[PDB]
């Protein structure tokens, strides 16, 4: 009695998920896109199914305590039984979201990103500083091919020959300096899909401790049963809350 319950914003969730679900280009990245779409499906049916769980119980509620009017001991008996499968409901799916949102949190992808980032930078200053000496090598051959052409053609001929060869290790490297900045690329769009997957996670376990405030509102009625009134407003309170919730997606 006394606690409030967590600001959820499920808009960071919402697009989180899309961009992982969609960021799945640039090999293990795939894997942590699946868990999050299991986590991702078992939130999204889990608070429609408490949704319409918690609205039909409030439409049971008041029909066993209209039972209760009608005399103005069996519905004590489904009554509680009846309040205890909701949160008996809310344990069970607390625990698989929950399940869900610690097994997705094992799975990491940095640790063996970085290596690669380092490993890239150094064959990238050595390919930027040999593409500048080979290209003022074909320069070079190309003032001799240009001075001599502008006129023994054997010569001419044959120069072409380390042309080729120059020319050939141009896009030799060029090639291999497009690898390593699609290499770049992907570690940077793993590193912010470990950032988006994170915040992911957090949202999960936020929502799990809201309905464990939930749950710990419901078990504070205990067996008493004395009123019904009040049983009517924690229960539209977490529909309101978790109605809103599901307004966001």
């Amino acid at each position: 009695s006394g606690l409030s319950y967590p600001d959820i914003n499920f808009k960071i969730f919402s697009q989180g998920v899309k961009n992982i679900s969609h960021l799945a280009q640039f090999e293990k990245a795939l894997r942590v896109s699946l868990y999050s779409q299991r986590l991702d499906v078992i939130v999204r049916e889990s608070l429609s199914s408490l949704q319409v769980k918690l609205e039909n119980t409030l439409a049971l509620t008041y029909f066993t305590t209209l039972e209760e009017i009608d005399e103005a001991i069996n519905i004590i008996k489904n009554l509680s039984n009846d309040i205890t499968q909701l949160k008996q409901l809310f344990i069970e799916k607390t625990e698989l979201l929950d399940k869900s949102s610690s097994d997705l949190h094992n799975v990491v992808i940095i640790e063996g990103t970085d290596k690669v980032l380092q490993a890239e930078q150094l064959r990238q200053k050595q390919l930027t500083e040999d593409i500048a000496t080979k290209e003022l090598e074909r320069k070079e051959i190309e003032k001799k091919r240009d001075k001599i052409i502008e006129a023994l053609t054997d010569a001419r001929k044959k120069l072409d020959n380390q042309i080729d060869t120059a020319s050939t290790r141009l896009t030799e490297l060029n090639r291999q300096l497009e690898q390593s900045e699609k290499l770049i690329a992907g570690v940077n769009a793993v590193i912010k899909i470990d950032q988006e997957k994170s915040a992911v996670v957090v949202e999960a376990e936020k929502l799990s401790r809201a309905w464990h405030i939930f749950i710990h509102e419901i078990t504070a009625l205990q067996g008493t049963s004395l009123n019904e009134v009040e049983l009517s407003k924690p229960l539209i309170k977490q529909q309101i809350y978790l109605e809103s919730l599901i307004k966001q997606l």
